[PDB]
């Protein structure tokens, strides 16, 4: 009840062209009437939940209501309208309206519109069309209502008539999406103003990028989770009474641990569905960077979107002998570093997987959003097995479906695939014109990365309170290990790990360097 | 409720004003002639359309002019349902009422607006007090004791909905249809709008930016001029938005320019393709490579196709247009025809819309489509990419669509395009004898000549080369315009891109030869094929 245009986090274009409906009229009413305007009073918001749009609203009210100028205030739910009785199911809308016409200027806020107006058809009861019919006759029929300003809100667009959607009725529409790298430190910002051992903001500098598919909500209930965990880590003893006790509110500091712990408790909300982006684990790290690093700077010559910056029908592949990892290690990574562009999964178990529907309909849809949403990320794996699953119809469909794509739109398409450019099928070899730079050949990591990968378990992992050999078992793993694939490369990794791990409790070495050493003879992948 | 309308701001349907004074004005005006004959003439209208025509503001207009007359015809108007009532006696007897105190004021116009929300076509599944309500209605419309001389006007907005009894002559005897407008209506609201500005605009920047807006639905342009001036006051003092609080201005320095409307259009999009067509304009790069094939192709359709421009007469137009696959025909010229052929009712008929709609079998989208755009000649049905289109249908679609294409009036204008990418000759039989070549019904592309490519690439190689935040570059000219000789669309396109994307990556320095020798360097380095 005391939020005015402070607590909402990197909404500048929207809350900027928000101002000028409500606002500038009053305050420059010289103006409008130079040119016979009168500006456009309505408008639509909606995105994906928990974005946080119900907060502008509150801050408009809470603004505009104390100041210079008053003026007045409705909310409605969102079916609120609807009583027993037929004439006057209805009659309540042109009551309201009346009532804040006679209190002008004013502003009626409409929330979850999409309960309320659905398209109209003769598949339903006749009542909804009435309600329709009279809402949509309302707004905009013979008596020009003069100064009012209608919201409304909703999560899924497509889902209102498409009647109200023309200027007049609703004006504009707004996007709401989740928020990037810099919202997140505002957010965060935001969010810790009133904390007395003040965190450092280089510290929530790192603390923000770990945080990716977070939107709003969840950073907000992560705020709290910390501080809880922080209690729980100080007087653990609490839940073992039924009574009052006495607490000191001195020595309940926050500490990375506390966020540590919370963060991997919790999970984010984009929950429903897995979001095919991942950053690669910290396990493997120190052996794909490279690799990685050399794919973005290939995109960023194909895609320079990594004066406007330009391009003509972006697509890449990524193909490799199989074992090498490419189709589950190294393409999330990909998407997860280029975040900030939305990403579209279209595989096998979202069209099969998805039953009541056509797969033809959903190919159709998702390029239709990937469309309205550019520049974006269209996102097929596994072509080499997806082209062999699926009809004629689909591969007529998707075939020509993304001929029509506007030619300099920013939409990229990357697949992989595991046979070699030569022995995939034709027709989709037209797809690929690689003289230009359109397929990318992985290969082998070499000694240095190689070497990296163990050393650390090898020497300090090996070496811990609960020695010379070990630079010969070392060196010797690393020569026998040089013709490999990654699967072998992790499998050896665990056998060895699990050594260890099974000597936990030997206070004494040169107990289990002997076992470490038959491991590395007794243990041979079968290449 | 405003005085300033009065028929003269209203342009783009004369045939339809026109046609609607002649029945409330003549028989009071000449009440000599109608007895002449003992004609009664007729008394009912009923509107119907797409989302925004002015289909209320008629309405409007029809009375602010009529009551500050000479006659003083009284008025009404009941929204979608203002006559329910809650008393089961009652809901209808509002009616009744309604038509009675119209009567002692006689004559009356009486206006039921959104009447599609009042009056469904009767059906027993549902309630009963529609059904009876819509019967209330029509016994009292017309039948013993005649009505009077009150006239009954109803404008809806989707039409099917309504009980077909209530479409007899006698009820609702006249429908009118309200369509999207054309240029010269466009052109004509736009002066409507603009009547009274400060600096008016010339008449031909209206005519070039008429142009470009299309689908552009009656209240649009209304928009428009208001998101104009916005971006203008936004432009001009930016300092006003982080101010929260009272200003001076000059207002002098506030007017609105060109390149105003670009900005202002960009962040706009019509009614109608917000739920898209098969209708798209060529880019502003393409053009100068392609209109002039454009232009020939609509000259041949007009000596095929008549209504290209007694009367025009003609007999099963149809076209078949073939290039080798990469000369773009299926995605630069069709689109292309269509648009600068506006004016016409057009149809879609293609894979994403065929297989793309759940719930309903595919040949009865089929029969729909054609039936509705046979209702409603002229028109076109667009089948493009025929050679991957016949092998992917089933043959009872096939059958079904032959079958159904020949029962059309064999002298009804009735347009169908479909384009290919093998010869004629490789195509299946069935397919090729629906067309007749000989008669002139295939049409061929060739690859544009030296003077398309280089006022194709003039523009940015040599006016763009300099640009401030000389001798080479017609050599570069020269050697690319020889080196690209048997490329196609695709390969010219990409061309381009790759040009400009090292132009720009440069954008940063100030001194030439560093960036020449590298547009040298990649231009013979560009070995694409
Ligand atoms: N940018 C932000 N800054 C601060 N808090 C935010 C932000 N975005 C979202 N939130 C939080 O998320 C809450 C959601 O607000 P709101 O109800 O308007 O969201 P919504 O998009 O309508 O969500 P829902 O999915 O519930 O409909 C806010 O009250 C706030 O606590
Ligand atoms: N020729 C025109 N000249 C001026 N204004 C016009 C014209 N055509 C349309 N308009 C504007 O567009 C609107 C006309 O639409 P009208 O009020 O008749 O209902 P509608 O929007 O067509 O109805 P619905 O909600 O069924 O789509 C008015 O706001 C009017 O100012």
């Amino acid at each position: 009840s005391s939020v005015r245009f402070d607590s909402v986090g990197g909404l500048s274009n929207h809350i900027a062209a928000l101002k000028e409906m409500v606002v500038f009229p009053l305050l420059y009413p010289e103006v409008f009437e130079k040119f016979k305007i009168q500006p456009p009073r309505g408008c639509l918001f909606y995105g994906p939940p928990g974005t946080g749009k119900t907060l502008v609203a509150r801050a408009l009210a809470n603004e505009c209501s104390q100041g210079d100028k008053r003026v007045a205030f409705f909310m409605r739910k969102g079916a609120d309208c609807l009583s027993k009785w037929v004439g006057e199911s209805e009659r309540q809308l042109r009551l309201l309206f009346d009532q804040a016409y006679q209190m002008r200027p004013s502003i009626i806020f409409f929330d979850q519109i999409d309960g309320l107006a659905p398209v109209r058809s003769s598949r339903q009861d006749q009542i909804h069309s009435s309600i329709v019919s009279t809402l949509l006759a309302l707004m905009d029929g013979l008596d020009s209502r003069g100064e009012i300003v209608v919201i409304g809100a909703t999560n899924r667009l497509d889902s209102i008539d498409p009647a109200l959607r023309r200027p007049g009725r609703f004006d504009r529409e707004f996007l709401f999406s989740l928020p990037d790298k810099e919202a997140r430190k505002e957010i965060l910002k935001i969010h810790t103003r009133d904390w007395n051992p003040k965190p450092l903001d280089t510290f929530l500098e790192e603390l923000a990028e770990n945080c990716v598919g977070y939107c709003g909500a969840d950073i907000k209930s992560i705020c709290a989770e910390a501080a809880l965990c922080a209690l729980r880590r100080r007087y653990p003893q609490i839940y073992t009474t039924s009574e009052k006790l006495q607490l000191d509110l001195s020595s309940i500091n926050i500490s990375a641990k506390d966020f540590e712990v919370a963060m991997q408790k919790m999970i984010p909300a984009s929950r429903a569905v897995t979001s095919p982006g991942q950053a690669l684990s910290t396990v493997v790290k120190p052996l794909l960077q490279n690799t990685v690093d050399k794919i973005l700077e290939a995109l960023q010559r194909v895609f320079p979107h990594a004066y406007q910056p330009m391009s003509f029908r972006p697509r890449i592949l990524i193909v490799g002998e199989p074992g090498f990892g490419q189709g589950s290690h190294l393409a999330p990574a990909v998407i997860h570093a280029l975040e900030k562009f939305t990403v579209y999964t279209l595989d096998i178990p979202v069209l099969f997987g998805v039953s009541t529907t056509s797969p033809e309909e959903t190919c159709a849809q998702v390029i239709r959003e990937a469309k309205r949403t550019a520049p974006s990320i269209v996102y097929v794996p596994h072509i080499h097995v997806w082209w062999e699953i699926v009809g004629p119809t689909l591969k007529a469909t998707f075939t020509t479906l993304l001929q029509n794509i506007p030619s300099f739109a920013p939409v990229l398409l990357l697949a992989t695939s595991d046979k070699p450019h030569s022995a995939l099928p034709e027709e989709v070899q037209e797809l690929f014109i690689r003289d230009y730079g359109e397929i990318f050949n992985v290969q082998l990591p070499d000694k240095e990365e190689r070497t990296k990968f163990f050393e650390d378990l090898i020497l300090k992992q090996a070496a811990k309170p609960p020695h010379e050999r070990l630079k010969n078992l070392l060196k010797t793993v690393v020569k026998k290990s040089q013709n490999y694939n990654i699967f072998q490369l992790e499998n050896l990794y665990a056998v060895i790990s699990q050594c260890i791990y099974r000597h936990r409790k030997d206070h004494d070495k040169t107990s289990l360097i002997q076992k470490m050493e038959q491991e590395v003879e007794n243990f041979s992948c079968s290449r």
